[PDB]
């Protein structure tokens, strides 16, 4: 049987930095000195609190905004509010979830839980469109009490033309081994729509991106239109029913994959080997 | 316990005007001087049947022309179907409602519920395009016996780069006290694709924007991309887990929200203050 | 009561083709001589796997690549896993489809049944751009044992700017009689999205754009946002509700149908008149 997400409601310590990397972009971290684009996965379960000590270690106003958690206004992350970070200074940004429940007029509260991002609101503009830019966002997913877990969680994320702040041709690739189970953030950032795209593989168009039982009527997919600040996820089984291979994946916008916006989804037999890929030629 | 839609199944008679504005735009109203943009709010129950008395008092042909309801072709509002109605001149415009139901092949009848539209189709073009820009487009309701009801219903028009036809940055802006009930109808029209996001709040990517119970796989979200004609509609619980606050909406594509596309839903305590917002400085 | 599909698991041939056109296109068949924009439809039941015995016959490389079926890797079609077809050449690709069911880890496996497509990978780029600008696209359908079957399918695909690389105003149109069960099989290509809209009727946007029964809370639309290799499919009945005539479907992107990108679903009555529709006329 599957591993599954417990009960939530912890109050969870963190402490994140924003920084200028040395290629001039922008990225966020638990570490100084390992900030990353995109930045780190924040995984909690609902009812969870996050209280997170963020320390703006470059020469401008940051700030950090997230997508779907519970926050108060003091931690919008926005200037309006003054909610943002002055260079060198420190802020504790709280993010609470909760789970579902019926209210007390008979309706049906919605849970926290699912594939969100957090990123920045003040760099460039106060909309924080340098900061997105530069490379200052990252995944957070809240999970609901009895959600499958991953054997891996990877990280894609469409900005402008890029992805993950990546030059054209580079990837990222991501690898498994035929019947992981691996878990996919899909975020979008910037000015475009895009189409997210899979080989071989395809799940539901739903909360959690697979299927609990016949009775869902989701629409079953491998293709998916996408904007700004989107988010989705899902789960596959790698290589279920197709086998080992490099299995691509892309924006299908067609100017767009062919400038060089894909990656391979390289799923290996146990030994190593992929069928058609050769690796001294990658 | 909530207020909800009781059984449909009436005739209703109004009577709409299309109007040409002192500053050049065109907007419906149900009163000759009280045109708007958007127009007003035309709310029904699954089975009422709706008839418009509509009067052009432009000196230009224009229609009335509404999404998802049953209509008649005779009532399609298109100068093909010879539906449109000439300067000064009336015409009654018939919509009609259905529940859902059992069809004798054993097979589902979806109903006429959801959140819908109303536009032009001939002005500037056989397909609106002008009548569109300038104005004439407004919501429309049909709710479900047992659909929940809110406390108020606001409309939120991303059309071509303005919010309700509106310059950048003035809005509009809604208010509320923590606890509202507040439905939203969100439209899209003209060009351009959007993503409607809004600070704080989330509701389901369903036919109601809400979920009933447990057993509602749908994703729960705070940012859509739209298109041209899309209508979605949705409630939320005004501060809801989050507090008072003047909670940012706004099209999250960069450059749009950076031009100043963006509101406040502005949630009061009862006293009407707002943590953070000082009234005398917007 | 309906005609609903059987349960599957039969193994198919078919022989496939791809010409080019007198007039510069190029299409898929399954007849040489017989090829068409789009390309046929293949249609079958989750469980049944298709051997496509393939042949090039153009000047240049091309391929047959799927969306959503089972596919080894020696079947997808792309330049990089040698899986294209050289000018003259033949080749057997092989897809696959599997029923839903529950795994030994407790989850449960979606099935291959929804609406797909398949269309070229390599000609004029690696991401066949060319080849789909020319018109190797086609329609997939999977379907489940007990999917409601139709009396017709019909496809209309946005490619780029045209419907099924037809000029501005050449429709195509389709017809119907009142009461007939009409399936659509949208697709989407090329580089710009778009927004489908039909005139008069609705469908719910699931995997098989129906609803079962009371249950489903999927949105009922009548206007839907894609993007390129988006597919969705539907059921309506013709004039359900709002009797014979001739219904626009369009692009709702303004300047989109402004081009004359449109059609019309001719439902008829028994004596084929359609009210305001003069056929010695148009
Ligand atoms: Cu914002
Ligand atoms: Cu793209
Ligand atoms: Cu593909
Ligand atoms: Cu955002
Ligand atoms: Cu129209
Ligand atoms: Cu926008
Ligand atoms: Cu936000
Ligand atoms: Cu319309
Ligand atoms: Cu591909
Ligand atoms: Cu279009
Ligand atoms: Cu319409
Ligand atoms: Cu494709």
């Amino acid at each position: 049987t599957a591993r599954t997400a417990p009960a939530g409601g912890e109050v969870r310590h963190l402490k994140m930095y924003a920084e200028k990397l040395a290629d001039g972009q922008m990225g966020y971290g638990f570490e100084k000195g390992k900030a990353s684009v995109p930045g780190p996965l924040i995984e909690v379960n609902e009812g969870d609190t996050l209280h997170i000590e963020f320390t703006n270690t470059m020469d401008v106003r940051a700030s950090l905004h997230v997508h779907g958690l519970d926050y108060e206004i003091s931690s919008d992350g926005t200037a309006m509010n003054k909610s943002d970070v002055e260079p060198g200074g420190t802020r504790t940004y709280t993010w609470r979830t909760h789970k579902p429940g019926r209210r007390d007029d008979g309706t049906w509260r919605p849970g926290s839980a699912g594939y969100w991002h957090y990123h920045d609101h003040v760099v460039g503009t106060e909309h924080g469109t340098g900061g997105i830019r530069n490379g200052l966002y990252g995944p957070v997913i809240v999970r609901r009490k009895g959600d499958v877990l991953p054997d891996a969680t990877h990280t894609i994320v469409f900005n402008d033309m890029t992805i993950n702040n990546r030059k054209p041709h580079t990837g990222p690739d991501f690898e498994a081994t035929v019947g992981d189970r691996v878990e996919i953030v899909m975020i979008t950032h910037g000015e475009y729509y895009h189409t997210f795209h899979m080989h071989g593989h395809r799940w539901a168009d739903n909360r959690t991106g697979i299927l609990t039982g016949p009775d869902d009527p989701s629409r079953v997919i491998d293709n998916k239109i996408t904007g700004p600040a989107d988010s989705f996820g899902f789960q596959i089984i790698a290589g279920e029913g197709v086998g080992a291979g490099a299995w691509m994946y892309h924006c299908h916008v067609q100017s767009h994959s062919d400038m060089g916006f894909v990656g391979l989804f390289l799923v290996k037999k146990p030994d190593g080997t992929i069928p058609g890929y050769e690796p001294h030629e990658h």
